[PDB]
């Protein structure tokens, strides 16, 4: 019943802001889950950048790449919203800093460079998700064209449930070795763009690692987090939204609230 009540609250919140919310959460202590439109597709937006950095980390671990190798791009025309890669244009960045800037600042130059040189483009990114058992995720386009968020368009989309599964496998489970997972965890922990989202839904001294996305169209935004409450097993929370009209603005507060409802449903 607390599951049907959660469904009722999400449905109310979605009407309130005139759009669509998808949620999936997991309590990794009990195995309790809650899903709302958890099999429907939503645009990823910048959110795939958290998986892109996990792909880099897997390559480093297979000794295919070196986390300290310098990545040079002195002549690149930097895509919009390259706040980090812009400052270091002149000197390069390590592979590790560039991957973590894609994650933590949603840096588009970081994103595109890594896809061109290390990951084999949107299809390599998709292929990496297949390699961990994610059949839902697809990436088709590059930054920034992947942000179009057109209603009914499948390109560059996933489901809340698949995103949750994937983050669980990557953040908590077995794809990354001990030393490497710690690195990815700390990357997610120092994410800077998620204070108004999942982090806002949780007590002050819970530790949160997350990655956001903001399409800038169709009021499309999202966040996924790994949550360590005090002295308790971690939670996985995945929250995706879209809005009816092209010029709608995203809703951070709706995301935080959808998180609050989700977290209650699994508790
Ligand atoms: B991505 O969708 O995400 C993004 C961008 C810029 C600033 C941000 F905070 C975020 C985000 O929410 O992660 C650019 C558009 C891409
Ligand atoms: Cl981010
Ligand atoms: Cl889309
Ligand atoms: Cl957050
Ligand atoms: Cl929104």
């Amino acid at each position: 019943n607390k599951s049907d009540a959660a469904a009722k609250q999400i449905k109310k919140l979605e009407e309130d802001f005139d759009g669509r919310i998808g949620v999936f959460a997991i309590d990794t202590g009990s195995g309790n889950t809650f899903g709302y439109r958890s099999d429907e597709r939503f645009p990823l937006c910048s959110s795939f950048k958290g998986f892109l950095a996990a792909a880099v980390l897997e390559r480093v671990q297979q000794k295919k790449l070196d986390i300290n190798q310098k990545v040079k791009y002195e002549s690149r025309d930097l895509e919009y919203h390259s706040p980090i890669t812009t400052k270091y244009k002149g000197s390069g960045m390590t592979l590790g800093d560039m991957a973590s800037a894609a994650l933590q600042y949603s840096d588009n130059g970081a994103t595109n460079i890594i896809m061109e040189r290390f990951l084999g483009g949107p299809e390599g990114m998709t292929k990496f998700m297949r390699s961990i058992g994610d059949n839902e995720f697809r990436l088709d386009r590059w930054e920034l064209e992947l942000n179009t968020a057109i209603p009914g368009d499948k390109r560059d989309t996933s489901t809340p449930k698949a995103v949750a599964n994937s983050l669980n496998k990557l953040a908590l489970g077995n794809v990354l070795n001990a030393k490497v997972k710690a690195i990815y965890q700390n990357w997610l922990k120092g994410n800077t763009t998620g204070d108004a989202r999942i982090r806002a839904s949780v007590p002050a001294d819970w530790v949160v690692g997350d990655k956001t996305g903001s399409c800038g169209a169709y009021g499309t935004a999202n966040d996924y987090a790994v949550i360590w409450p005090k002295n308790r097993a971690p939670l996985i929370v995945s929250i995706y939204t879209t809005r009816k009209s092209k010029d709608d603005k995203h809703s951070d507060k709706t995301i935080a609230e959808a998180s609050r409802i989700a977290i209650q449903a699994i508790d």
